[PDB]
């Protein structure tokens, strides 16, 4: 059930640490455009009204002789565009009236009727798909629309959106943001070698970031499922950034960006700060000629997946690795065997550590890992910056999903 | 106005320290840790109030009669008139239907059926829905109304006072009513794998739970749905036929208390669980940044002291040094109000900072020329000083307290 | 592109340390705290209303010398009383209210008249709202807007009624309770520069950017950050009314909401000052073993907030402080080619940083270890981290919806 990063491999290339070197964790270049992301779903925005338009007519019958014969009937129409706008506005200022049946025209020797034209407006709220980019309730043609009159099964009623004004259909309202890109000013700008950041974005992959289209707008998807909106215009280093991007695969969705994430942001630039300052605090330490305990070593070690060093003491010589640092699950702080699930939490249990060193009476691997006649000892703040980790992530995923409707 | 947290009594019983363990405390539940086990289950938590789910109907039931009177002679006898009904339920489901498509109509009143010797008369059956949003009591599982019988209902076909009148919810389908909407949750279980499960042995995680305590949790049925609240008055359902250890979960736990209200869980929640990692781990090094020091032989100040403590309430341990012997002490942490970090007295107002300033603390040892206490608390001609780690620490300790209890609650509405 | 403290001086005047003091940034100072109420955010539900609309349906019965019973039917928009349209109102939220249609006809002879109903018409009708200027907002109302709960329309037989009449100065958004404190000298004559603004959800606001806002039909205090309490001229601090120790709002001034998002804020701010008094202990430490600070030692003793405050550095082995007021400086990258950084705004003003060079190694060494090498001006990584928190703690301090008028 923990998280910890580990050295992918189970046995390094050791060397000895040189005397004073003191390595703990460039060309870069930032450019800042303007974005937008979304806030929410309001619903506010897919309210509507159901137009009905039906003739109410009163027809005089007179024949040969006899009485005045009179009837009452009611004609459902299709409305026109200047029949619902009319009776809508009239709608929006409650002038809307049902007048009712007409007054008799009677007359002699044919059958001639006279008719009213009543229109009937009613509040009608419905569904968006803001991926598809259309209006969807089940009394629509097919069950969605993308247009600002739209045609329902019925054959004399239309459905008109509360603003007829605005030409994109979405669900949710958006927040201005500033989204910056980081990349190695040296390269050849290119979708991997980007980072992506804002005020509630620390390190968002540009390798895993993919284009997609929201709301209307072309934009990115970060690997959280976070969005910005982002045009072919904007250009970085010089060249236009939108297509960089593969497209996202179909069914994939966006997420909403709460204030809430700043959190993320700001405990993870102290988890940074804590932890160099606490390497710093191990070297100091070597310095003094003290020797290090196992705890001193896992807090020399790189902690985030990607490729970084790893220390150990080997004949009590400080000696280092490269190695590409990856996120296992082990069972416990203790294991009975040096085993952890390598690729899920459900995975299949494979050795992490197989090299073990001399370490007075008992046994060390990489980062103050210990092999003890008690188990399989992880050093804590290893663990505990595992813990962190682990939080960090849930809580990225943790936002709104936009969920489309379905016809 | 400031807190911190300190030992219960006194006077505590000192100890030598004489094994070399460097004993720190590992925020969080790994205090028990010879043989903790966690189980997951998925539930649920509440967002927030969304009114669109209290959105509904009066509908209204009328017969429209156009009487035709004729006697022996003379014009014809009309007169209107409107019988005010209470309408049935498959009358509502289709006036109600016939609204959500804009096809309600009023057809006003009869066209005139005369005859003779006989005074005979035509109805029309006029329903109106008009809409009505109402208010809801989440916890008691009822709408509430002022026209509602009683003022509450707790069906989808609602009586009103007025007998042609009764009201539907917009979505007749949904069973349970309830206000606010809900969102998945993962919550987690840890318990010690040796002992009996039970309430006490019992502390609940998530990612927006950091350690809530089992003790102080107890069954609340919310919303239609059995569950649990923690004692931040946020809510997860758990219903019966979860097991943990192969029995059933909910039970453990005693009900809350009449009168009990829940808080949503907001996003903003996480920052707690993250900050409170974040300290659990400083804690960490700076008691081994101590330990170290007491390796190296150097002479330990009144700061080194409080690094070495525990600083959360409940069992914990409390170090000092009589004279020169480094001493540990075992007690349990309540957490106190000091008027600042430099007293006059050493009296300090325990578990409510409206409560009565009592002495804190009387076991003082020597300390080159000043006295000290528990912790690197130091009797000094100057009065009487705290730590700076501890003060500024139970700063934390603090408004992580004061932002768990700062979701909206949910309130219920209350009848006539 | 980065931010950073820094001494605002090129030089200052450096005093050798031998007191064995461990002065770390963390007197006389006194808190007392009031009850206040600020906003979370526009809840549409509160601007609902209704369209009352009167007009008399007429059943005219014409009747002269002879001829057939000639009925005619008219319509006469009239505009509606007070107390007519809550009729209708209470009629409305009942489902009782009807449209009842034309009268039944009452004919005579050698006189017109006729039989008319007084037919009410409620429409429900969305508005917008001022919180500001403190009235509701329609382009169907009398100029536009009203501040009263019967309001007059363009259209003379229409009038516009909110939900609920019991109108608490008519606002969009609801608000929450909050216990604000205020730090000040005791020693001092209490004024508006020299009190602090805490609570839950702000740490340490600076009075003296504090101004008093009206919003929502109760004055207050806007926050330096856009954020705002209610506060009256009742609550008196130092024994003296604390509201009118500050200066009016300017023209146009709106408000953002308070959302518990910002305790997230106010929370790594507590985390930092603890750990940086700790790492500076920890550095005082050091000296006590007579270990040799690097750059990193120094710049964990410096404060590292804009004020006055102390830097330091390493004069021929001697460890020195001066006094100094520190400011908030944005240089380029985290080790310069020149000692230049753009002093009290990120746009212009590329001034020379510090210009006192003391021999360190084979270097030269400024403030808070600050070094002068041939590979360019390279600043501690501790106080380029900080300045990281410190900035982005300010981008979301701004980070919540403010309120737009209509
Ligand atoms: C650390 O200690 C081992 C054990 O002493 C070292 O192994 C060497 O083994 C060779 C071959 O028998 C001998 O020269 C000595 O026994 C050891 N050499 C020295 C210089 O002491 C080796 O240095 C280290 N082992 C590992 C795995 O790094
Ligand atoms: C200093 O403290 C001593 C503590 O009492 C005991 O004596 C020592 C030698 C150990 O046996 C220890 O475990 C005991 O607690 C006092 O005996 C001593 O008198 C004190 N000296 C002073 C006050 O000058
Ligand atoms: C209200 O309800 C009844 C129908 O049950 C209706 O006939 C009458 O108007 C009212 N009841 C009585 C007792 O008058
Ligand atoms: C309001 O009333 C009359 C008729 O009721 C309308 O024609 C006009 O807009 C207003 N009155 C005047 C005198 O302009």
């Amino acid at each position: 059930y923990l998280s910890i990063a580990f050295p992918e491999n189970t046995k390094l290339d050791w060397k000895p640490v040189t005397k004073n070197t003191r390595y703990c964790p460039p060309g870069l270049q930032e450019e800042s455009f303007l974005s937008s992301t979304p806030i929410g779903a309001t619903p506010s925005k897919s309210d509507g009204f159901l137009c009905h338009a039906a003739k109410w007519v009163t027809t005089c019958d007179f024949r040969w002789y006899g009485p005045k014969y009179i009837t009452h009937s009611i004609h459902n129409i299709k409305p026109t565009r200047s029949d619902c706008d009319t009776a809508l506005a009239s709608y929006k200022s409650g002038t809307l009236v049902s007048l009712g049946f007409p007054p008799e025209s009677c007359g002699y020797a044919s059958v001639t009727d006279s008719e009213f034209l009543v229109i009937m407006i009613t509040p009608h709220h419905v569904g968006v798909d803001d991926y598809r980019g259309h209006w969807v309730d089940p009394l629509f043609v097919g069950g969605e629309c993308d247009q600002s009159y739209c045609d329902t099964i019925h054959n004399s009623s239309v459905w008109i959106p509360a603003d007829q004004t605005k030409k994109n259909i979405c669900g949710q309202s958006f927040t201005p943001l500033t989204v910056t890109v980081a990349y190695d000013k040296t390269k050849e700008i290119a979708a991997g070698g980007i980072v992506f950041k804002s005020k509630y974005h620390s390190h968002m992959e540009g390798a895993r970031t993919c284009r997609l289209s929201y709301c209307g707008r072309n934009g990115i998807k970060f690997p959280n499922g976070e969005w910005v909106s982002l045009d072919v215009k904007t250009r970085i280093q010089e060249k236009h950034l939108l297509p960089l991007f593969k497209e996202c695969p179909a069914g994939t969705e966006v997420r909403s960006t709460l204030q809430s994430d700043g959190a993320q942001v700001l405990t993870s630039e102290i988890q940074r700060i804590l932890d160099y300052s606490l390497c710093q605090n191990t070297w100091d330490k070597v310095e003094r000629k003290e020797p290090l305990s196992p705890l001193d070593l896992s807090y020399l070690a790189s902690k985030s997946p990607g490729k970084g060093l790893a220390y150990t003491v080997i004949n009590g010589t400080l000696s280092f690795a490269h190695t590409r640092y990856v996120r296992m699950w082990i069972d416990g702080p203790v294991l009975k065997e040096p085993k952890g699930k390598r690729e899920s939490p459900s995975g299949i249990s494979s050795d992490i550590w197989t090299q073990w060193f001399k370490y007075g009476d008992m046994e060390i691997g990489p980062n103050g890992l210990l092999k003890t006649a008690g188990g399989y000892k992880f050093p804590w703040h290893l663990i505990g910056m595992g813990i962190v980790d682990n939080e960090l992530h849930e809580l990225s995923e943790a936002n709104p999903l936009d969920h489309p409707q379905l016809p």
